[PDB]
């Protein structure tokens, strides 16, 4: 009944007033909202009952509408509270607020459906509602000055004429902007920059203030994930202030507006300092809203322990009203976190895709010689891009933790002040005590973090520098000695990787400990000085909530504390990077004068080189090795830096660079031979016939279109050679500079790529061709020979300039071809791996891990359940007796938790590498060739990275949230035993959430890992062919292919970002409704029933423990189903096959000394390399006396090579004897046979370190015997020369040299064993034939006793054998005397050495 139902003849009359009445305002101020309401919803029928712009004032609109439903909502309780001072139910209280509640949302609804059609004119009615509505809480307001302040709805209706004033001075502030009703310039503003017309699909920063917070927008993403999965193009482009482009031009600014390692800082803080700014406010917002919470745990417990208006003092002292008080304070302080936790990672994302950008325009200008001689690394680049700018990026994920953290620990200690008193004081010096502690470690730390990035680093130098050359080191039997080289590496880095286990384990102690000592001091301080201070259960569980809500900013302290020191380091190393060295009449090149030099200080390794380069002309550069053709060819380019003299051309412009190492995109055959050039059928047909690439392309699995590269199918030696060549031929860059590519062809694919190719696609086709070559036979064919000595230029000019002037280098070039007889002229022409984690961990640290952290849980329940005994017995000293025994048993079991969960942490890392690297090692070459190398190396480089740093803080954390959120249900459920009644239909709808979160979690997850793949590949093959690259002028071609890699990585991160926040923000909403649950069903039985009121305190307590610890469960336990997976791809790995190194004879028959006399008899022999393929060998048979010299050759694909590897068992011989010395090679330890016998490839596998190492890594021979054996390799001059002579640094690769320098090294590598059978499969192929000439004749007379067999590249070195084998297509097709098979006239021996002479 309206106005009272007890008949006094007063509310319902209207005598003195109409006006002037107590109620019928309350009867006045509802016509308005029906208004509204039956004006409005006819709207939401006829419009919507059935590219968006927003209005301007919409935050402060949508912020007024929650504060005018947060007062309406004080207003609807007020009512009730003062009803039920009345008899009966006096219904002017309660319906005149709840229908402005049931109106406002109205209110908002149609707001949202107006801005989101631009329905301007439709505001009118909302630009009358907020008028009279507000006159009718005006006149409410200035009747009810009879009650001023002391009286509640005195100040909820004086909050409700500003909110209404307020929300009509936003209306007034949409027409005089865009213009809908009484003015003549309708200003349309227009849509948001197209944002949504270039299929953008992200829409967070377009959506409403309501679709902000709780992530709306991606609630119809979720629910599109389980019909069709989640793809790119599907996710949609970025938005325009989120691309790279965009956030690389604003770090620009920042570091052009300042003119070191600060200057990034400084750099950082100025572009992205108003965003971290935001999210460190909203950390701040959603900290002053947590410190509400124990305010009404205090009000609630003290409630029970004891004119129709209700008063202000009697409303704060309501519990059900303090309750649904902190259910709205909880249910917007989880929003405002994880609104600070977006903003907060979005930044960083945006970092991350303008610092990549800035590392990538560093490498577009980085001088060569800072990768070849000397500093950095390929592997350290892409290192820098991938762990260094994600630590940096993580560093902005925590700081706006790291600015919000000391004003949640001030703002405690006041309140603390407040509840408790000066007692306070004895529990804040103590956390001040943990201010230089935690600082005092991360100085440990940050000896600790940086050396570990330190000595880890360099065993991924030796780890990869080892895999890139394994099947060398399977052919020396070297494997062991490097594997102890990286397990020494490893060794010195886990010593690092304890000393930082130590004291991240103190720290962990520390942070959960001073809170503990802090309660104990603090309340047992309390009743032992100050006796008449208030102990109740309300101050009680006030303050033990402040100290726990003191206790969750230190839950994270200890990660703070672990990132901030990795990502100084991180800038460090970047700004180290960012600031290193960088490059500055009818002939194309006149260079005149010009000293060049690779080192910046040292000897010019050009000196005076005065060339001319004819346009349009074959010229081509021969010289010894070391002579400068190839820094000749990289001067040119402006690689090298230029000392004096002047370089002219024709700027540059492009040309057309095939460099003397083959380097490969990680595309297809067909996409790195066009390479980003108009596809032409006819001329790209020419290109591959004429390179003879086509039946090569054919044995291909896809044939084109096969991916190719590092991370693909393996080629051979001169397929990739072809191809790169083949790649300059589909240009017209109208220079072509061919570095040697004759190095790995054959005659027969050589004189081809001559005739057609660089004789007939580049003379029709006029192009200048510059081609260095070591085969003199094409002499004849230039037009302009360049001839180098030791850097200088000897001489230019034709073949009439070389023998007319020179005529001591024409002699020489004539006796080298052995054409004497001739003359030189030019042509007239849970899963398993969770099990792994824990079976390498041991059963005795596995049942000290679980049964000590459920008895830490189980202590600190027991903690709070003590001074729930005791507080009820304050209305004696017996209690705190055994309240320190308690709390002391919750430091020495905190601090064997803390120490085992980083014992575990490491004992796993140890025993998950050496693991991995002992089998590694074992695995046939057939696993290496097969798998990518790529692979392999991230098990090693990233999974080893999160395995020993990352789990052993997430299972800490993870075990730390799920045991309190354990046991915080088991003793809600124990206060009121009603919850887990309201358990179950909740409980499980978190389950309802999570499996149906997941088919969108683990396919967007899919997204940041297949994306972040083609940006580390792009930036790991922009390295490797940075020469090539800015030889074609393809740097901005290659900068935008990146910015299109890194946008898409980006997007692809944004939305994983926004659905874990999606998922998040409900997990919290969720909580929130588990502490208004256990909130009302306490004070429900406490009012009723006898709780004591020591058990509702502590029931609350631990209901606040649910709201922290729910997502922090939730969030841990999906990290830990992340990161389990780094430990399920090395237990993929760690399965492998065994080359089976044991033997089936014993080592007491294998003699001393195995191949004394080298009588290698071949039976029938056939080999292959996987079950599945063709025999490449068959049915060869062969008999070598013990000295003779045989020598191979054939052509390329006959089994060259396979014959080569079939005496070391890298091939799988499945039928045939090789019997040396009358012992069978198969019956043999694998070990014995590849130490006793040596083997050089045709490709230079030198490894990083001293020439002293590179020659032996044992340190067993002596010293004058590398000498000797440099002596005969002619590179004694050359070491002899050096600045070290002797342990002189070679770089990664052995880019420190030249090619021909670094198979004269690998042959000097394999001189120094005292062997007795050699084998050289095609050594001397990138050595000139003069230094081949004079090789030959010392090393068939040092060895003069060997065995040796000679895979021959020119078969004209071979004629000197004793006997000759002739591969054709398997079987061996001539095995006779060289002058026998020369004899014949008709043989293959014959037709070989015909096409050389
Ligand atoms: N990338 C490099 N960084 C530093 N020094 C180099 C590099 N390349 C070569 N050198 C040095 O410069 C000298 C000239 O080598 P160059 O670059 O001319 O190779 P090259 O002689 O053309 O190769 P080849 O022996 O196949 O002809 C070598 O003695 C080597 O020590
Ligand atoms: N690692 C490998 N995996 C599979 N097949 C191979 C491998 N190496 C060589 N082959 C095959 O063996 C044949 C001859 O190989 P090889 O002896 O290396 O060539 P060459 O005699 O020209 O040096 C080739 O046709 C090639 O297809
Ligand atoms: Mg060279
Ligand atoms: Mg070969």
């Amino acid at each position: 009944a309206f106005c009272g139902s007890e008949n006094h003849s007063a509310a319902y009359r209207v005598d003195q007033g109409v006006l002037n009445n107590g109620c019928f305002v309350d009867a006045l101020n509802v016509v308005p909202h029906v208004f509204l309401l039956f004006i409005t919803f006819p709207i939401l029928f006829i419009g919507w009952g059935s590219t968006w712009l927003h209005f301007p004032g919409h935050n402060l609109r949508w912020i007024l509408t929650f504060m005018l439903l947060f007062v309406l909502v004080c207003e609807i309780a007020e009512g009730i509270l003062s009803d039920g001072v009345t008899e009966s139910h006096h219904l002017h209280l309660y319906m005149p607020a709840g229908m402005a509640f049931m109106a406002a949302v109205t209110s908002v609804v149609y707001y949202h459906n107006i801005e989101t059609s631009n329905f301007p004119k439709l505001l009118i009615a909302l630009l009358v509602y907020w008028t009279l509505a507000f006159i009718t809480k005006t006149i409410k307001f200035v009747k009810f000055l009879d009650i001023g302040f002391s009286q509640l709805r005195f100040c909820l209706t004086g909050l409700l004429v500003i909110l209404y004033g307020m929300l009509l001075l936003v209306e007034v502030n949409v027409i005089r902007v865009r213009r809908y009703i009484f003015f003549k310039t309708p200003r349309e503003v227009k849509p948001p920059e197209d944002l949504q017309d270039l299929g953008v699909r992200f829409l967070q920063p377009f959506v409403n203030l309501l679709s902000k917070g709780t992530y709306w927008w991606m609630n119809a993403f979720i629910k599109t994930a389980h019909k069709k999965p989640i793809d790119l193009r599907a996710i949609g482009k970025l938005p325009i202030a989120m691309r790279a482009l965009t956030n690389y031009q604003r770090l620009c600014e920042a570091f052009d507006a300042q003119v070191g390692a600060r200057a990034i800082w400084q750099a950082l803080s100025h572009a992205f300092g108003r965003r971290l700014v935001l999210s460190s406010t909203f950390r701040i917002l959603a900290d002053l809203l947590g410190f509400a919470g124990p305010l009404c745990i205090f009000g609630i417990v003290d409630h029970l322990g004891k004119v129709y208006f209700v008063s202000s003092q009697e409303f704060l002292a309501n519990a059900y009203v303090l309750a649904v008080l902190l259910f709205l304070a909880l249910l917007l302080q989880r929003t405002f976190l994880q609104a600070s936790y977006y903003v907060a990672i979005e930044t960083g994302i945006n970092l991350r895709g303008a610092i990549q950008t800035k590392i990538y325009n560093k490498i577009m200008h980085l001088s060569t010689s800072n990768l070849s001689m000397g500093e950095m690394t390929a592997g350290q680049i892409c290192n820098l891009v991938a762990i260094d700018t994600n630590q940096l990026m993580w560093f902005f994920f925590l700081c706006p933790n790291l600015w919000a953290m000391p004003v949640q620990i001030i703002v405690g200690v006041i309140l603390l002040y407040y509840i408790l008193g000066v007692s306070a004081l004895i529990g804040a010096a103590v956390i001040i005590l943990l201010a230089p502690v935690q600082y005092f470690v991360a100085t440990k730390l940050s000896q600790a973090q940086r050396s570990t990035l330190e000595y880890s680093n360099e065993r991924l130098k030796q780890t990869n520098e080892m895999l890139r050359g394994i099947k060398l080191l399977k052919l020396y039997a070297w494997e062991n000695i490097f594997r102890t080289r990286v397990e020494t590496t490893r060794r010195k880095e886990m010593t690092s990787l304890r000393a930082f286990a130590i004291y991240t384990s103190i720290s962990i102690f520390m942070n959960t400990a001073i809170p503990i000592a802090a309660v104990l001091i603090t309340f047992v301080g309390h009743v032992s000085f100050f006796k008449e201070a208030d102990f109740s259960p309300s101050v009680a569980f006030a303050s033990l909530s402040l100290f726990h809500i003191l206790v969750t900013p230190l839950f994270l302290l200890s990660s703070v504390v672990r990132s901030t020191v990795k990502a100084l380091v991180s800038v460090q190393k970047l700004s180290e990077f960012l600031s290193s060295a960088e490059i500055r009449d009818n002939c194309c090149v006149q260079i005149m004068g010009g000293y060049f030099t690779w080192t910046p200080d040292g000897i010019p390794t050009l000196s005076n080189i005065t060339i001319r380069i004819p346009r349009g002309q074959l010229t081509m550069i021969v010289g010894q090795v070391g002579c400068g053709k190839s820094s000749l060819l990289l001067a040119a380019l402006g690689e090298m830096q230029k000392v004096s003299g002047a370089v002219f051309w024709s700027k540059r412009g492009p040309v057309a660079y095939a460099s003397q190492k083959p380097w490969l995109l990680n595309a297809t055959v067909e996409e790195n031979i066009i390479f980003e050039s108009p596809f032409n059928k006819q001329r790209y047909k020419m290109v591959i016939e004429a390179c003879s690439l086509q039946p090569d392309i054919d044995i291909l699995p896809h044939g084109d279109q096969t991916q190719i590269g590092e991370r693909g199918i393996n080629l051979s030696g001169g397929q990739r050679q072809r191809i790169s060549v083949a790649r300059a031929l589909y240009q017209h860059a109208n220079v072509v500079f061919l570095d040697d590519p004759f190095s790995a062809l054959d005659i027969h694919l050589s004189d081809h790529l001559m005739q057609a190719g660089i004789l007939e696609l580049l003379r029709d086709d006029k192009r200048t061709v510059v081609l260095v070559t070591h085969k003199l036979q094409y002499l004849p064919h230039a037009d302009w020979i360049i001839a180098m000595k030791d850097g200088t230029i000897q001489r230019e000019g034709t073949l009439k300039d070389f023998q007319r002037s020179e005529c001591q280098l024409f002699e020489h070039w004539k006796t080298l071809m052995n054409r004497q007889d001739q003359e030189l002229e030019k042509e007239t022409v849970p899963w398993r791996a969770c099990a792994k984690y824990l079976s390498s961990a041991g059963i005795l640290l596995l049942s000290l891990l679980v049964f000590s952290q459920l008895l830490k849980h189980m202590v600190l329940v027991a903690i709070d359940y003590w001074l729930a005994k005791w507080t009820d017995s304050a209305l004696q000293t017996v209690y705190a007796m055994v309240f320190t025994v308690l709390c002391s048993l919750g430091i020495v079991l905190c601090l064997v938790t803390s120490v085992t969960v980083e014992w575990t942490g490491l004992k796993v890392a140890k025993r998950l590498h050496r693991s991995l690297l002992n089998r590694i090692i074992l695995a046939p070459m057939r696993f290496f060739e097969t798998t990518p190398l790529g692979s392999i190396l991230n098990r090693f480089s990233s999974d080893c990275n999160t395995i020993d740093q990352h789990i052993p803080s997430t299972l800490e954390c993870l075990s730390r949230s799920t045991l309190l959120c354990v046991s915080a249900l088991a003793v809600i459920s124990y206060v009121t035993p009603v919850f887990l009644v309201a358990l179950l239909p909740l409980a499980i709808v978190c389950y309802f959430i999570q499996k149906y979160f997941r088919v969108a979690s683990r396919d967007l997850q899919q997204l940041d890992d297949t994306t972040q793949l083609p940006l580390l590949s792009h930036f790991a093959e922009t390295v490797e062919g940075l020469t090539t690259i800015r030889a074609f002028r393809y740097e901005a071609r290659f900068q935008q292919k990146l910015l299109e890699y890194t946008d898409s990585n980006n997007i692809a991160s944004l939305f994983l970002t926004a659905a874990n926040r999606w998922l998040e923000v409900r997990m919290e909403y969720i909580g929130a409704c588990v502490v208004l649950i256990a909130a009302v069903t306490s004070i429900s039985n406490s009012l009723h029933r006898e709780l004591s009121a020591g058990l509702v305190g502590l029931g609350l307590t631990y209901a606040l423990m649910v709201s922290n610890y729910l997502n922090w469960m939730v969030r841990n336990l999906a990290d830990m189903e992340l990161q389990l997976g780094a430990v399920k791809r090395i237990h993929g790995l760690l399965k492998t096959e065994a080359e089976s190194y044991e033997g089936l004879l014993a080592p007491s028959l294998i003699p001393k000394n195995w191949p004394d006399q080298g009588k290698i008899q071949i039976q029938n022999l056939s080999v292959r390399y996987d079950s599945s393929l063709k025999p490449v060998l068959k049915h060869v048979n062969a008999l070598i006396a013990p000295g003779q010299k045989i020598g191979i050759c054939g052509r390329t694909g006959s089994g060259k090579s396979s014959f080569s590897l079939a005496f070391f068992r890298m091939v799988d011989t499945f039928e045939g004897h090789i019997i040396i010395d009358g012992i069978d090679i198969a019956k043999l330890p694998l070990h014995t046979l590849r130490s006793r016998l040596s083997i050089i490839l045709q490709d230079p596998v030198l490894f990083s370190g001293t020439i002293r190492f590179n020659l032996d890594p044992e340190r067993k021979c002596s010293d004058s015997t590398l000498w000797e054996a440099l002596e005969i390799a002619q590179l004694k001059l050359v070491v002899k020369a050096l600045p070290g002579g002797l342990d002189a640094i070679i770089t990664e690769g052995g880019e420190n040299f030249s090619q021909g320098q670094r198979q004269l090294f690998c042959l000097a590598r394999a001189f120094v064993r005292k062997t007795s059978i050699f084998i050289m499969d095609e050594a001397t192929a990138s050595i000139d034939m003069a230094t081949e000439n004079i090789l030959q004749k010392v090393v068939m007379t040092a060895f003069a006793d060997r065995t040796v067999v000679t895979i021959a590249h020119r078969v004209h070195t071979i004629l000197s054998a004793d006997l000759v084998i002739v591969l054709k297509r398997g079987a061996i097709l001539e095995f006779d005397k060289p002058e026998k098979l020369l004899s014949r006239k008709d043989s293959v021996f014959a037709s070989f050495v015909r096409a050389d002479k």
